[PDB]
């Protein structure tokens, strides 16, 4: 009938019915949108049907055995042969830490819209398939942001909690990301701390968090375990590792009294893998200087510092066409690259980033004969066409194993 | 059996075949690709089955008269009666000038790549059907640039030629775009001017065209009509207004000796409307900083000034992380902006632009429900997320009327 469009600055919506007026095949694309259908895993009343199981669990199995030099036939047969007998005799089946972790790196290398993927290999697991409690999950996590951390010498990290059985006994943490900073609409009308973060905020308050009306308030865990409602759990501080914003030339710079998390981990994502779905997967990498300098401080709907940098460099904050946001955002940048690393916490710029990815690219493509990739997401929020991603033509398809979204918990759980 | 993916940077080619390893739906995408085939109208043999043409023809005069309020049923009955009489006794037809205007506009408008949309309704029309010669094109092509130029004060135009009757005997302006400087692979093994018209200079060089070897020579129109081979003529010199490129700040900018050409034209696209195919319909909007800045300045294909500007802003031009990149560039593009409004050229900036496409954007949503649009061209190579459209969500389709690409001449020509 029509196609939603959403404009995540003003939240705005648009209903395109023009479209339907379109002609031949053509490579209506949805490359522009944020969360497609195509990109979603969602709930399920039971099980995976068997016929469907079977056949994703053998292939996964001849990709892991397949995947290896000097290959091992026997235990590949015998593998293949258990898995199967495991599946008719529980009606799923259960994978090894081996293969678990080669999925999560696998999924990981499928990962479209990461630029990171040249670290693929380099993965930590936490198997955490025997989780029950939330209080476990609580800990679980605890465990991870410590080892992620690591004192500022960020360590990619993911811990795998117990697959969806029957859909019906799922564990999920319901926040987007382990550390995130929560966002208060003020009495006087105001928002203060992250404006994105609203509406989830509020669903902590009213699960018993008591708000602290900060700007930079680390948002709780929003954890359920097996199927039961979600509990809460602050992070404890001395686990949130953070960066004090300031430039290397203006000294009014820390005079804005901002700072940012180092530890960059998406929380509510989805694991399919051999026909497996695990709701549960929290992963982390490091940041890339333009997602806080950019994205974080400069987004309308996030922080928005851009007219107060702007101002407080001199410029003619009035006139566009002056290109004092040019020249403001580059300042922010080069502030939180400079902080990030004075106080010795991993990061990257954006243009070495690309270079980087370029490069595993070019290895994905010699090794397996493609790469999936979306540009939309590759390219920079800054200096585009100064990267080389940007001249990149790229192939965008979904593989598996594979790093789902999943729709949003506190809209399809019952309590 | 696999696709092709290029970097237009390094000009590398990689085959991918894992894609095939794919799974369901999902919104294999090819959002990322410069010159896919659903974007391109290639040649043709034989004139358009009357079949297609009529209901095609039927359609569009249907938009037309649709088009404006007041309706006029019995011009619209008439001219449906009189378009589908000259089909079957011509076995084509030809379109009003009205309907001409109406189809370039509606075709601009369609164009999901162009953020300066909210312009669509300005447009200028030179209707040239009755073209016969080469000579007359030139003719009319420096007619165009004059009117388009007016003397800095840019004005919209395009020129719309014989319309395609068998597919042997098309018009086509072998060039990409009106103006654009040459590039030449000097003696000593360097490369001068734009790197990348490497290979169309040297055709012109092959056709008589003599090279004069400089940074800034602008290329010659190698302009086919009817269907005879294609002639060269050079644009006369009077005609190519062009600013000098100049810091507001350092003045030893202008030492670079850099400028550029006030016209961004496109030549060689097609326009498709009611069946009826225009191989030659060059089209002229005015620059947006960054185009120059940015791609043409910093783009390492074209003239890559990056690293020198860099040095002479005593930039750590060989630490990444110190994100002089980032600098320099925004200096550029200040230069850019600077000259041109300096030398009263019309120009525009990103962010101003970008605001004016939301605009546009929400005004075609509420007047026909919808605006093809390609995220991926619409945001700006340096600031994405500074800017609103990074943040819009966009649906990209093919209406009709439409502006296609078509294959290059000089690979489906027969002399
Ligand atoms: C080693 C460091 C890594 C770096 C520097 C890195 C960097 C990034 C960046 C810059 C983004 C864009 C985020 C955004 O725009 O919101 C991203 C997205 C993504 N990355 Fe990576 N990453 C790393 C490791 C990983 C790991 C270990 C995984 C999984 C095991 C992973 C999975 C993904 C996924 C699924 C996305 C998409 C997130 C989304 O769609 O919201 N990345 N990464
Ligand atoms: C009034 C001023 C206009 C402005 C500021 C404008 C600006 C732009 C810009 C910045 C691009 C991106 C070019 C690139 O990345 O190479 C573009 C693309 C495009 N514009 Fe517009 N434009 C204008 C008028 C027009 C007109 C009058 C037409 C047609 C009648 C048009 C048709 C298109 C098309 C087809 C593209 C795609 C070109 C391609 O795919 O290579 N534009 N325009
Ligand atoms: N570097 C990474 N950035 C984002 C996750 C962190 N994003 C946020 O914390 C956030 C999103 C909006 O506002 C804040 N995506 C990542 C991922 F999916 C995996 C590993 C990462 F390293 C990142
Ligand atoms: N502003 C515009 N830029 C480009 C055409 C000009 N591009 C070039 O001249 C060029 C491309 C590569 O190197 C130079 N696209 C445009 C278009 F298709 C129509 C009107 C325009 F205003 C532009
Ligand atoms: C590979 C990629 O599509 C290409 O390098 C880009 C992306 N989007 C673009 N955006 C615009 N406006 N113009 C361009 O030339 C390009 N090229
Ligand atoms: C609408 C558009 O898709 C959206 O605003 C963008 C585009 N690409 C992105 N790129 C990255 N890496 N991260 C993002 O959040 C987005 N969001």
């Amino acid at each position: 009938q029509y196609v939603r469009i959403k404009n995540w600055g003003s939240g705005e919506i648009l209903h395109d019915t023009l479209h339907h007026k379109a002609t031949s095949d053509f490579t209506s694309c949805l490359g522009s949108i944020m969360n497609p259908k195509s990109l979603t895993r969602g709930p399920r009343d039971k099980p995976t049907p068997l016929e469907e199981l079977l056949p994703h669990a053998i292939e996964f199995i001849n990709q892991y055995y397949g995947s290896f030099k000097e290959a091992k036939i026997e235990e590949h047969l015998a593998r293949l042969e258990a898995v199967t007998k495991e599946i008719e005799t529980t009606g799923t089946y259960q994978l090894t830490l081996d293969e678990l972790i080669f999925a999560t790196k696998m999924a990981w290398r499928n990962a479209p819209r990461c630029i990171g993927r040249i670290q693929w290999s380099n993965l930590q697991v936490f198997d955490a398939r025997n989780c029950s409690t939330a209080q476990e999950m609580f800990q679980h996590i605890c465990r991870h942001i410590l080892y992620a951390t690591n004192n500022g010498n960020i360590r990619s990290a993911i811990t795998v909690f117990p697959q969806r059985s029957d859909g019906k006994h799922d564990f999920r943490l319901w926040n987007s990301q382990l550390i995130r900073y929560a966002g208060y609409q003020m009495p006087d009308g105001t928002i203060r701390g992250d404006a994105a973060t609203l509406e989830f905020t509020q669903l902590c308050i009213d699960l018993g968090w008591k708000p602290r009306y900060g700007r930079f308030d680390v948002l709780p865990l929003v954890l359920q375990a097996d199927g039961q409602d979600p509990e809460v759990f602050e992070i404890p501080p001395d686990l949130v590792l953070e960066v004090t914003m300031e430039h290397p030339k203006y000294e009014w710079f820390q005079e804005l009294g901002l700072k940012w998390y180092a530890l960059p981990a998406v929380a509510n994502m989805l694991l399919e893998v051999g026909g497996l779905e695990f709701p549960a997967c929290p992963f982390n990498g490091w940041y890339m200087g333009t997602e806080i300098g950019v994205r974080d401080f400069c987004d309308t709907q996030r922080y928005n510092i851009l007219e107060e940098v702007g101002r407080r460099m001199g410029l003619e904050t009035h006139t566009l066409a002056s290109l004092w946001k040019d020249r403001a955002v580059t300042e922010i940048n080069v502030a939180v690259l400079h902080s990030f690393q004075k106080q010795n916490v991993t990061i990257m710029d954006h243009h070495t980033a690309s270079e980087s990815f370029m490069k595993h690219m070019q290895n994905e493509y010699r090794a397996r004969g493609g790469c999936p990739a979306d540009w939309i997401w590759l390219v920079p929020p800054v200096s585009g066409s100064i990267t080389p991603v940007f001249h990149q033509e790229m192939l965008n398809y979904v593989l598996s194993p594979f790093y789902y979204y999943q729709i949003e918990p506190w809209k399809t759980h019952i309590w």
